[PDB]
């Protein structure tokens, strides 16, 4: 397909984030590279306004790239496909505590470099949680399980928080994956997982600068 010419073995992407959490402005930017076909990347994020952020990075790992996924044989690839013209994700975030995270986010392909603007409001997250008190310590590994929904991804996630000490702060995550094509024709896939494993390495003492890498495989469910 059209898509997976435009999606080389080695891909380049950049990305824009602005929003805030609890009425805190923050804008981060950050750059990198994978292999969308192993399912890998990695990215450097800074926070180049409202740093330091006085809550966990943790809660915006999440929205920094699902065109680097490892499709198997069988399952077709919605995301590929939807390029030239790529594809947006919108996503509410519900924290077991209290906090709410609505995300908007675009993808672009400009000049062979995959670009990401995300926009990203938290609010009511409790002053003395382990969110707005920094006291969180990176994701378990994720299950998505990947629904078709009128021609776009219906994304469903239940996911773990670490906290200090030991336990868990559970949030759910439904996404809406919708392409942007329309001139072209698209093979929509069935249901299917896609195991995500999002690491934190290489942060500054504040969460000022950090890399995140994600490694993504799709599957039978």
């Amino acid at each position: 397909s059209k898509g997976e010419e435009l999606i080389k073995e080695n891909m380049r992407m950049k990305v824009v984030m602005e929003g805030s959490v609890n009425g805190h402005q923050f804008k981060c930017t950050g750059e990198g590279e994978g292999n969308p076909y192993m399912g890998t990347q990695t990215m450097r994020i800074k926070v180049i306004e409202g740093g330091p952020l006085p809550f966990a990075f943790d809660i915006l790992a999440t929205s920094f790239s699902r065109t680097f996924i490892k499709y198997p044989k069988g399952i077709p690839d919605f995301f590929k496909q939807s390029f030239p013209e790529g594809f947006t994700w919108e996503r509410v975030t519900r924290y077991e505590d209290g906090g709410v995270v609505t995300v908007m986010q675009d993808t672009s392909l400009e000049d062979g470099c995959l670009v990401y603007h995300v926009q990203v409001r938290g609010v009511d997250f409790p002053s003395n949680g382990p969110v707005m008190q920094k006291k969180t310590k990176g994701w378990e590994p994720i299950t998505e399980m990947m629904y078709p929904a009128d021609g776009g991804l219906r994304g469903y996630t239940h996911m773990a928080l670490k906290v200090d000490g030991g336990g868990h702060l559970s949030c759910s995550f439904v996404t809406t994956y919708r392409s942007k094509k329309t001139v072209g024709n698209i093979k929509m896939p069935g249901i299917h997982a896609v195991d995500h494993r999002l690491e934190r390495l290489e942060e500054s003492d504040n969460e000022m600068f950090v890399v995140l890498r994600e490694h993504s495989v799709a599957k039978f469910a």
